[PDB]
């Protein structure tokens, strides 16, 4: 009393498969403040542009006239490039809308690390990373002190071009939730606790 | 989040004591194209707007029932992407609505982020501040071939946002993060103003027919 700062977040442990970088333990990993993940910087942030610096929308309009388009090479490369990107952008910003919009609570697939509620699950994760010769150089146990939410990739808006109004209508599935074998979103402080085994 | 309960409603046993605090009521100007409006009437803003409609539902698919990306993929052989026709159109208008979407999108969910208290571009109507406004708002679209049908002066009890498009997210191929980072300017954004107004919207007068 008298005071001035008087004034949602658990506890749990999950599993998580390293690719990228070894992990040690007691590491710390943030996602506390709303920091960017590898796929924000990967959909929102990367472009690729041909020789004379433009991009698929520009390289596009430059080529449709005599309501013809006709477009070779690097062009098509990519304007190709340019639309895989974007539609996933899109699918990405739709669905990060929707969970702003009615699903405040849960961690953003923007601002997360991605992980398995349990070994078991780790483990059928890693047999589609092997089956599809995806390196995996660990898997690790995780404590977390956060949010959680385990979704359905498979809810998900997909990369077609459909109204993005029905986009919403499924990124509002994904965010609803599913079964099968969950992709588990966690924010908040996440500390590497064991590492199970070392690929 | 919080929000600040009025002492004369606290020992009621209601459940809905929602409600004003945050009303606004002013006078705006609007730029009537869809349909005549009359003296007197009113319209409603958890709707959505024609702007939502157009670039969230619409669609423009081939002969075949395929959208633009469908065709792009299936075009794209052996370093070729070689489009004519109908095909191309289709192609087109599908780049054109996606990109206007996706600023749309983009400005919705960084208006989730850091103003939700306002209107969306989704649901709102669009004004002009001033009748001097709403006249050169008029000449714009004169230039660019879209018949006026009248210039109306509202009175609105709801509230508004007074921005500067010229500042939203461009129909161009730059990187979301980017588009993201004008969004944020549009809705900070201090020109000849695009009014954003949501509540209750009533037509008070019609100053123009054309």
């Amino acid at each position: 009393l008298g005071t001035e700062n008087l004034y949602n977040e658990t506890e749990f442990y999950a599993y998580h498969i390293v690719t990228r970088k070894k992990m040690h333990i007691g590491q710390m990993i943030p996602f506390n403040k709303n920091q960017h993940n590898t796929l924000y910087h990967f959909f929102f942030e990367r472009e690729q542009l041909n020789a004379n610096g433009e991009d698929g929308i520009q390289i596009l309009n430059n080529h449709y006239k005599n309501d013809e388009l006709h477009i070779n090479n690097e062009n098509a490369k990519v304007v190709i490039s340019y639309m895989d990107q974007t539609i996933r952008a899109a699918r990405e910003t739709i669905v990060e809308m929707v969970r702003l919009q009615e699903f405040p609570e849960y961690p953003s697939r923007l601002s997360c690390l991605y992980a398995a509620k349990s070994y078991e699950d780790a483990l059928k994760w890693k047999a589609l990373f092997d089956s599809y010769n995806r390196e995996v150089l660990q898997i690790v146990k995780l404590r977390v002190i956060g949010s959680s939410f385990e979704g359905d990739g498979n809810l998900l808006p997909k990369e077609d071009g459909i109204p993005f109004s029905q986009k919403i209508e499924q990124a509002r599935k994904y965010w609803k939730g599913n079964n099968e074998l969950p992709e588990l979103l966690i924010n908040g402080e996440i500390e590497v606790v064991e590492i199970i085994d070392d690929f």
